[PDB]
C-alpha cells in the first residue's frame, strides 16, 4: 500500500501502518507512507520525506501502531515490543520515537493524553523534547536522559515525559511498562488513575530531505 495523502492507514489486527501529516500545512513538501510487510505478527514500513518552512515545528508523525485492550496503567502487566529501523540521510531535523498517551478518561480521543510518554530512539538535526532534563535514568539496561515539560492546547493541557538516548539506537527490545514504573515510583505519575490508550512508533519529521526512514520489522503488545 502506498499512502500519500495527509490521513490514511493500512492495518492488519492488530497491526497498523499510518500515513500522518498533520502538520502538514506548516510548511512545504512532500511525504509517502509505503507498507513492506504488514500482518497479524508484525510491521514493516519505509517513508521517504521531504520538509521545507516551519523550522521546529513538525510536519509529520507516520508510524505504526497496535490496538489493544486500553486499561489502567497500575494494571499493565507488561509491554514487550523489538524494533530495527534505519534511516538514509542523517541531515535533517527529525527524531525517532515511541509515543504513547494515558488519559483519566478511557473514552478520551487518542490522538492526544493527559500525560504523553516518548522514547527517543534517536534525534537528528537540532531538535530537542519538550520541556527540560530533570534526570538521567537506567531503564531496561539503558541510560537514558529524563525529560518533562507540558503544553496547553484548545483548554487540555498534555504533561510529556521524553527518555532520550545518548547516540541512535537502531536495533531495541524491551518492555516499555519499566517506563512506566519509572515515572509512578520516581516522578509521582498517577498510574492507578491514569489509562493506557494508544501505543505508536515512528518519526517525527521537522525540516530537511530527501530522506528516507525504514522500520525493516515492529512488534508491540500490551498485556
Amino acid at each position: 500500500q502506498t499512502m500519500c495523502s495527509q490521513y490514511d492507514s493500512a492495518s492488519s489486527p492488530p497491526y497498523s501502518v499510518n500515513q500522518n501529516l498533520w502538520g502538514e500545512y506548516q510548511g512545504t513538501g512532500s511525504q509517502c507512507v509505503y507498507v513492506d510487510k504488514l500482518s497479524s505478527s508484525g510491521a514493516s514500513w519505509h517513508t521517504e520525506w521531504t520538509w521545507s518552512g516551519g523550522e521546529g515545528t513538525v510536519k509529520s508523525y507516520s508510524n505504526s501502531g497496535v490496538t489493544f485492550n486500553k486499561k489502567l496503567v497500575s494494571d499493565v502487566s507488561s509491554i514487550p515490543t523489538s524494533v530495527e529501523w534505519k534511516q538514509d540521510n542523517t541531515n535533517v531535523n527529525a527524531d525517532v520515537a515511541y509515543d504513547l498517551f494515558t488519559a483519566a478518561n478511557v473514552d478520551h480521543a487518542t490522538s492526544s493524553g493527559d500525560y504523553e510518554l516518548m522514547i527517543w530512539l534517536a534525534r537528528y538535526g537540532n531538535i530537542q523534547p519538550i520541556g527540560k532534563q530533570i534526570a538521567t535514568a537506567t531503564v531496561g539496561g539503558k541510560s537514558w536522559e529524563v525529560w518533562y515539560g507540558s503544553t496547553t492546547q484548545a483548554g487540555a493541557e498534555q504533561r510529556t515525559y521524553s527518555f532520550v538516548s545518548e547516540s541512535p539506537i537502531n536495533s531495541y527490545s524491551g518492555d516499555i511498562n519499566a517506563f512506566f514504573s519509572y515515572l509512578t515510583q520516581n516522578q509521582g505519575f498517577p498510574a492507578s488513575s491514569q489509562y493506557l490508550i494508544n501505543l505508536q512508533f515512528g518519526t517525527e519529521a521537522f525540516t530537511g530531505g530527501p530522506a528516507t526512514f525504514t522500520v525493516d520489522n515492529w512488534t508491540a503488545s500490551v498485556n
